[PDB]
């Protein structure tokens, strides 16, 4: 009976964990959490209005509710139970923690009120309890946001919604409130390079261009050339391109122009800047604009990179969100760590000189992929895993798995929150819900949800 513990519940905890469940018939898989509840960055980094791209919750659901698997909620590996424990309780241990540090932008002003990573703001409207009184400032009328990625769009989108259109997704009540009295009418974001450098992608750079109540900013000059730059290029990347292209470039019919003349709201993409100090209000009391770095591209291909001209633009605003990527964060003496990269260093998941011990997802490869990229990784882990499991490579014998664990935690007083807990708290959750219209009421305060939780 082999036993296996996974530290993480999100996508790569679970993807790991359904992978050993279908391939061995007789491993236990134990899942441990540092959050009171599960599934990671499906429930707080999606967004509430692409409720579509958290449905894998049901299959994850699946896997925790079946007879070999088990969740640990409320324990923080590397504090309430130490990574030796767990190699020594089990005969693997894998590492899918995440990156829960985001990289910072590490200029003069970043401290002014008005100035927040775009995850803290994505953290606040999904409920992570350690964002609840974010508290962004939204009366200002304008808003920047640093970096052209996918979570960039989310935070616009979500700042140019016409919050009506918000009201039956899952968005916290809270955040919804402060939405609806946000006097923020136009977002930009800013890239360093250009659009070929882009990394959003088209679903939702359309979804923005189709945003009712806004209209789209792109500047003619910034795209002089492309089409002809882009023939070479792969399907989805050149049908990207060509959107991007057609917007800034094709002239609206007459109801386009009508409908774009009159929206209240309006957000664009600026390229070649990069960010260089946050100015403040004359009264230092919050951010009153960014002072950014004029650029131009050198080399070429995935080599391009945006060097200074020496002019610079003020661009004012009382919101700046930086969206520039993330870095796991060491978590125990016992596991190796790459403070450059941010990974926990590895051999196709298996940590290096570290026998038994594994890694899967973000903390494996980097901050880089989506929910399906970090599923087809974990399954690579999982193939690994369970090659050097039925080889004899893993400690031979019983091993004891939880009742080892436990012992130390029920001493400890650390109580876990068990998946049937959890699902205590979903129903009130949900239920909450159904008086409003939404999928469920997200409980934010630790204290109500461990009453909720039966804690
Ligand atoms: C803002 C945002 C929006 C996104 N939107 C989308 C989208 O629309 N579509 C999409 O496909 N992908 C999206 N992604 C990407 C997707 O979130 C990632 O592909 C995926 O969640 C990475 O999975 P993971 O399991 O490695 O990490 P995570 O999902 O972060 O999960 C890591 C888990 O480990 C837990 N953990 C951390 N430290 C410890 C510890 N010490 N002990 C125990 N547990 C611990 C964390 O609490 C967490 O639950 C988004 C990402 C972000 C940041
Ligand atoms: N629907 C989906 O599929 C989906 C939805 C949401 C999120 N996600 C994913 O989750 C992952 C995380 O996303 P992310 O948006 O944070 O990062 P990302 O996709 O990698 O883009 C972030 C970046 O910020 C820029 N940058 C870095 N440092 C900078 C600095 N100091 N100043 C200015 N710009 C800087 C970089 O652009 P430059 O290198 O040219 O400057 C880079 O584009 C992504 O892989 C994203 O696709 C996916």
């Amino acid at each position: 009976t082999p036993q296996i513990c996974v530290v993480g519940s999100g996508p790569a905890g679970f993807y790991t964990a359904q992978h050993l469940l279908k391939h061995h018939s007789r491993a236990h898989v134990d899942i441990y959490e540092k959050q009171l509840v599960p599934f990671g960055l499906v429930r707080f980094g999606v967004a509430p209005d692409h409720p579509e791209v958290k449905n894998v919750i049901n299959t994850f659901t699946q896997t925790a509710r079946s007879d070999r698997c088990a969740f640990y909620g409320n324990v923080e590996v590397g504090r309430d139970v130490t990574v030796q424990e767990l190699q020594d309780a089990y005969h693997a241990v894998v590492l899918s923690y995440g990156a829960e540090d985001h990289q910072a932008l590490d200029i003069p002003g970043e401290e002014l009120p008005g100035v927040f990573s775009a995850r803290a703001f994505v953290g606040w409207y999904n409920g992570l309890p350690e964002n609840r009184e974010l508290a962004p400032d939204l009366s200002c009328d304008t808003a920047v946001i640093l970096g052209q990625g996918n979570v960039a769009l989310d935070v616009a989108r979500i700042l140019l919604t016409p919050p009506d259109h918000l009201e039956k997704t899952d968005i916290t009540e809270a955040a919804l409130g402060a939405l609806r009295q946000s006097r923020v009418k136009t977002v930009w974001i800013v890239g360093r390079r250009g659009p070929l450098q882009v990394a959003f992608t088209i679903k939702e750079l359309r979804e923005m261009i189709q945003l009712p109540g806004t209209r789209p900013m792109l500047d003619p000059a910034d795209f002089l050339g492309l089409q002809d730059r882009i023939k070479e290029a792969a399907r989805p990347r050149k049908r990207l391109m060509e959107l991007l292209l057609r917007t800034a470039t094709e002239k609206p019919g007459v109801e386009e122009a009508a409908r774009r003349a009159s929206a209240s709201r309006a957000w664009g993409l600026r390229f070649f800047r990069s960010p260089q100090q946050v100015l403040p209000s004359p009264d230092g009391r919050r951010a009153a604009g960014i002072r950014l770095a004029v650029t131009r591209l050198e080399g070429i291909g995935e080599a391009t990179r945006a060097v200074p001209t020496g002019d610079v633009e003020d661009l004012p605003c009382g919101l700046v969100l930086s969206s520039i990527g993330y870095k796991s964060r060491p978590i125990d003496p016992s596991v190796p760590f790459d403070p450059k990269l941010g990974v926990v260093p590895n051999m196709e998941g298996r940590v290096v000189d570290v026998p038994g011990l594994y890694c899967s997802g973000w903390v494996k490869r980097g901050p880089t992929g989506v929910i399906t990229t970090t599923m087809t990784d974990s399954f690579l882990t999982g193939q690994i895993l369970l090659q050097d499991l039925k080889a004899g490579h893993l400690p031979s014998g019983p091993r004891p798995g939880s009742a080892f664990i436990k012992a130390l935690l029920d001493s400890r007083g650390v109580w876990p929150v068990s998946f049937s807990d959890w699902e205590k708290l979903d129903a009130e959750e949900v239920s909450r819900g159904q008086a409003s219209g939404k999928p469920r009421e997200k409980l934010l305060d630790p204290q109500e949800m461990l009453r909720l939780l039966g804690h």
